[PDB]
């Protein structure tokens, strides 16, 4: 079974977590049809989504909301998840005690699934998860010892083999917990392996709607980790997932004629140009942020699932 019982303690003051949550044109505490947007490593909410799912979800009738855990999602993924759990608790009540969708970019999907695995209270408040290029198994690429002996906390945790990805898998987290759609690409340049269109892929969750773009669009279709979020093909799949009465994208709703890798048609020209410039700023933030030579310790609620892995304090024990 999954973790059950009481939610783990928060390490951050609630006022700090509240400060990281914003909704466009509304208060999180009094908001119609919120969608919670969870950014990837090296970005804020607006930086991840201003060129894409903030305007696109608004045009579908949601109030776009986001968390921006400081600094730029570079801190410990477990602390980033506190922002999401707090945001879910708030948006659920602030929308009349109604479940809400969560939509994530890159490592924001790891944040979401970590929260669902280890914070039982939110499972009944999230109606579906729409994850673009999620790194549930981390990635084998680049890495925390590349070009400097120190790397950001969440960069350590997103590395395949990390104590965090280990603990997520051993606790049951590579199976979907709420209805989940995972849109990803075999040509993802941040996250590998993604090529097999099978559970080997880092974005795959058992029983989820796992959509590798090349399985629909052809072996030669190319979108990177950002295009995975912003492309017109991505918009059609995400719109399906958000509208579906099953909580997952439906194969009937998308097909080879939607295989357009450029930014979603309904974005403004300015939004389309910004959608093409997402790589460099996130990479530079990763370079300028907090850095360390070890993976953050697992919090007690996750330690028993990665016994034997090495974190800053030493060997994980249960």
């Amino acid at each position: 079974a999954l973790p059950s019982g009481s939610d783990p303690a928060f390490s951050q003051p609630k006022s700090v977590l509240d400060a990281g949550l914003t909704c466009q044109g509304a208060s999180p505490s009094s908001v119609s049809k919120p969608i919670l947007l969870v950014p990837g490593t090296g970005t804020t909410g607006p930086q991840s989504f201003d060129s894409n799912w903030i305007p696109l979800s608004a045009q579908l009738g949601y109030t776009p909301c986001w968390i921006s855990p400081p600094p730029f999602m570079l801190n410990d993924t477990q602390v980033n998840t506190e922002y999401m759990v707090n945001a879910i608790t708030t948006l659920y009540a602030g929308s009349g005690n109604n479940k809400l969708p969560v939509l994530t970019a890159s490592q924001g999907g790891l944040v979401a699934q970590w929260g669902l695995t280890f914070f039982p209270s939110i499972r009944s408040k999230v109606d579906r998860l729409m994850a673009f290029a999620p790194l549930y198994k981390g990635t084998v690429l680049a890495g925390p010892l590349d070009a400097l002996a120190v790397s950001a906390p969440s960069v350590w945790q997103q590395t395949t083999g990390s104590a965090l990805t280990t603990a997520l898998r051993n606790a049951g987290g590579l199976t979907q917990i709420v209805p989940t759609t995972n849109l990803y690409s075999a040509t993802d340049e941040m996250c590998q392996p993604q090529v097999s269109n099978s559970p080997l892929d880092s974005s795959y969750l058992f029983n989820g709607k796992n959509v590798q773009a090349q399985a629909v669009c052809g072996p030669l279709f190319v979108i990177d980790h950002a295009g995975s979020l912003t492309s017109q093909f991505s918009y059609v799949v995400g719109r399906s997932a958000l509208r579906s009465t099953t909580g997952q994208a439906r194969s009937a709703d998308y097909g080879i004629t939607d295989c357009n890798p450029l930014p979603a048609n309904d974005l403004t020209p300015e939004q389309k140009v910004a959608a093409a410039a997402l790589l460099a700023p996130a990479a530079a933030a990763i370079v300028a942020g907090p850095k360390q030579n070890c993976e953050p310790d697992l919090m007690p609620y996750a330690r028993p699932f990665a016994v034997g892995k090495r974190t800053c304090s030493g060997i994980v024990t249960p």
